[PDB]
């Protein structure tokens, strides 16, 4: 019954987007993928050339009942998100209606900071873009959850599993996050939610 | 100047396939994705519902000049590979011609073992299918590289980074594998090709 809206744009980082979708589905979360900044076109070419077909254009699903909106990274994809008025207003509406905003890699510095969507929360993002995140908000951690503003952020392609597991934890509970983690053959170092 | 053929089928594990493609492209390797769908369809629905567009049907690219053939997992996609005469003949020709076969998760047990393509050689795969790999060949390692038979295997969605990095090491070398590893924000328990 939990559901997630995953946004995709030309140039989105395909490992970040796809790993997240896969884990959410494994956790029993219903995923809808939406194309952004493509004028309705569902075929999206990602940052390293992987071509994905989205379920719908964002304009058709932005008003749906979702529990979380996910913004993948990739520099060019995040620039498309930043420059889409519909995307920015949808993110603002998710936050004001008490839902979770989840963003990884380039998306925090490129989308959230320029639009002053989260003037107070803690956030992380891709390390070489650290200087784009106000110093008092930056944390250098694989995943950052700020419950005050319901903002989940993470750093890069190699933290996509950490990112997806924390969404599962927040929406359907720690037991399910551990169940999914136990299917993956995760690296040592990544939290598996057993404790 | 290295190149890779990545095979896709209905039910392929999308995190394994996409993470591998992404890392190979970051490493400067040319990637062609080939559909093994029996009717030649290029719009592949993966195991958790992600829709990927392959570049070409396998019959149009199987005789290409590729250094490695990559078989992603996912139990239903691997069954498709197993039951495709062209796929199996192509894997055999890659091996007989001195090239690398790389397989992850369900693909070793489902594709390579029933067809007796590697009667000698160490291999791993998804741990719940360990009993389908002859005991004298099984190792429980994240990645297994047997240079005697040029067989690269790996275990699951969570070892896809380890898998793609080793393909880079073999095709382009340790220096490029470290360069790519350094971009990812990888977890501690994945080898990073630095000493």
């Amino acid at each position: 019954s939990a559901s997630a809206l995953v946004c995709l744009a030309p140039g989105s980082e395909e490992t970040e987007a796809v790993t997240t979708i896969d884990l959410l589905v494994r956790g029993g979360i219903k995923v809808t993928t939406a194309s952004v900044a493509s004028d309705g076109n569902l075929a999206i070419t990602c940052s390293r050339g992987v071509k994905l077909l989205a379920d719908a254009p964002l304009v058709e699903v932005a008003d749906g009942e979702y529990d979380v909106i996910v913004l993948p990274g990739g520099i060019k994809g995040a620039e498309c998100f930043r420059d889409s008025t519909l995307l920015v207003e949808t993110v603002k509406q998710f936050h004001r209606s008490g839902r979770i905003v989840a963003a990884i890699c380039a998306a925090p510095a490129t989308v959230l900071v320029p639009h002053d969507i989260f003037p107070i929360g803690n956030m992380t993002g891709f390390p070489t873009l650290k200087d784009k995140i106000p110093a008092e908000q930056w944390l250098d951690k694989r995943v950052v959850w700020d419950a005050r503003v319901k903002l989940l952020t993470s750093q890069g392609p190699g933290t996509a599993i950490d990112f997806g597991l924390k969404i599962i934890d927040l929406l359907v509970g720690r037991e399910k996050a551990h169940e999914v983690a136990s299917q993956l053959v995760m690296a040592a170092g990544i939290y598996n939610y057993y404790e």
